[PDB]
């Protein structure tokens, strides 16, 4: 990636990669949405917004000459399409089973690029030790599971499971995932309202992304009023936290779950 100020991240995975790093994104797509999702990590405002993550603005690009462009596997413009305006590298999320295994690879591989393994590796103790101490701020509340999810309209909610980003750090702490039902090779799946009304003793959190009038529609619906969980006081609406990024977004988690159920 040769000049490191002169780098486009076409996709927020890659993003996070970028700024655990140091570095700051010459260019980005979906900087709006980016505040909504992501939220932490935010951006410096000279960041140059380059579009939506699907449909980025080519003419831009072009004009932009960037040095190098990173994005996200599988999503996203063609890779074929991509490497004719500049030099770039896609990056995976997971193996289909452990994305934070698969972020520590893809920190390590986007600082090679850089010869920034030092800045790397002081980032991934930094990482691990903090997830570490925490685990204590969860010793109390014992096998109790726990569900997490984000509501996509009123009629739908996404459920993460086993193969999510926060599965791992469930596991460091021992909360059960109270989903074990199928999931995307992103970790997670859209669910009717209804199916979640199954979980009689659990902990819910919603992750929010400005949808507050959305979630009124929601806790309007009787159904929701009459949703076990929900009744039993164990429902609970934490700030956004993107569920696809790396390292960073593992460590937000953490923070929000510390103050969710910690």
């Amino acid at each position: 990636g040769i000049d490191p100020n002169r780098i486009v991240a076409l996709e927020w995975l890659p993003v996070e990669l970028l700024l655990a790093l140091g570095i700051v994104p010459y260019g980005v797509a979906d900087t709006i949405n980016y505040r909504l999702w992501v939220s932490e990590p935010p951006l410096p405002d000279s960041v140059i917004d380059v579009g939506l993550r699907t449909e980025p603005n080519l003419e831009l690009l072009t004009e932009m000459k960037p040095s190098f462009m990173v994005w996200s596997a599988g999503y996203g413009p063609s890779p074929e399409m991509l490497a004719r305006i500049a030099p770039g590298r896609g990056f995976n999320f997971s193996d289909g089973k452990q994305p934070l295994a698969m972020a520590r690879k893809s920190l390590t591989e986007m600082a090679d690029l850089l010869n920034l393994q030092s800045a790397a590796e002081t980032h991934l103790a930094q990482y691990e030790d903090f997830i570490r101490s925490m685990k204590p701020r969860f010793v109390k509340r014992g096998a109790r599971p726990l569900l997490l999810t984000t509501l996509i309209d009123p009629r739908h909610m996404l459920v993460f499971g086993p193969n999510s980003l926060f599965q791992e750090i469930l596991d460091e702490y021992g909360i059960p995932n109270a989903w074990q039902g199928e999931t995307n090779f992103w970790g997670s799946t859209a669910v009717s309202i209804d199916r979640l009304a199954a979980y009689k003793d659990v902990d819910v959190l919603c992750f929010d992304h400005d949808n507050s009038k959305d979630m009124d529609a929601l806790m309007a619906t009787p159904l929701w009023q009459a949703m076990p969980f929900v009744r039993a006081g164990r429902f609970q609406r934490v700030p956004a936290v993107w569920f696809y990024g790396a390292t960073l977004s593992a460590m937000h988690f953490v923070r929000v779950l510390d103050n969710a159920i910690g």
